């Protein structure tokens, strides 16, 4: 259970986001159904009145919390990957428009998975804005906590992979568009009941053998980390 505060780019606190950049559900529940319209942007899908201005080579991050700003960030139960896509927001969200600039799940050095690390990182990931079209585009990131995750929602809808997905309204305003952007994913319909990552036992299976799901991380993409890059104590 964990929602976006708001982003900081190039390291500076751009504000509280919650409904005003930040398509922000009412609370920090989870989406368990992947067929879905709650998967696009969770399940108050709608223009909020601001949209971040960015240039490419930026850094974009994400901050997240549980109850309050900078608190324990989501239960440490919670184990699982992290991704942030991509869309222009002329799509809503819909049809094969999501690129994935971003893909963390388990680092055997540390033992640590994604969320293990957000927590550590007072609830931060960022990308890089990539080499785009200049426009209105929708970041959305994805927190899959795999604690329920041996069975499928489909089958059980009392357990399943829990997804905590947050849209960005974001306006990439100086870019060369070299990089344009490729065919997408949509969302739902990405991930199925098959789709490696979605059904895992993190109690039985090695973490080193978890797969994440498709698709992979776009090559156009710069992206990006889990770390800290502001003190929001300091405000
Ligand atoms: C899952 O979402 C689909 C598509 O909206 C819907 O038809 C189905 O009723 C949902 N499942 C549950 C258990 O609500
Ligand atoms: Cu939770």
């Amino acid at each position: 259970h964990t929602l976006v505060w708001g982003v900081w780019v190039n390291g500076v606190d751009q504000g509280d986001g919650r409904n005003i950049y930040i398509r922000s559900p009412p609370n920090n529940n989870p989406v368990k159904n992947l067929t879905s319209p709650d998967m696009t942007c969770n399940v108050d899908n709608r223009v909020v009145p601001k949209s971040v201005p960015v240039n490419a080579g930026d850094t974009l991050t994400f901050e997240w919390y549980h109850n309050t700003r900078d608190d324990d960030i989501i239960a440490s139960s919670h184990h699982g990957p992290i991704a942030v896509y991509i869309a222009p927001a002329a799509s809503n969200g819909q049809g094969n428009v999501w690129v994935k600039l971003f893909e963390d799940a388990y680092n055997v050095t540390n033992s640590t998975w994604a969320v293990d690390r957000l927590i550590t990182a007072h609830g931060q990931h960022s990308v890089v804005v990539p080499h785009v079209a200049p426009g209105d585009y929708l970041f959305r990131a994805e927190i899959i906590a795999l604690h329920e995750a041996d069975s499928l929602y489909s089958q059980n809808p009392i357990r399943g992979a829990q997804f905590y997905i947050s849209c960005a309204q974001i306006t990439i305003n100086s870019s060369d568009d070299s990089t344009p952007l490729p065919a997408g994913v949509p969302f739902p319909g990405a991930y199925t009941d098959s789709t490696p990552g979605i059904q895992f036992n993190i109690y039985t299976t090695p973490a080193t053998s978890y797969v994440a799901p498709p698709p992979s991380v776009w090559s156009g993409a710069l992206g990006g980390s889990i770390a800290q890059v502001g003190d929001a104590s300091l405000e």
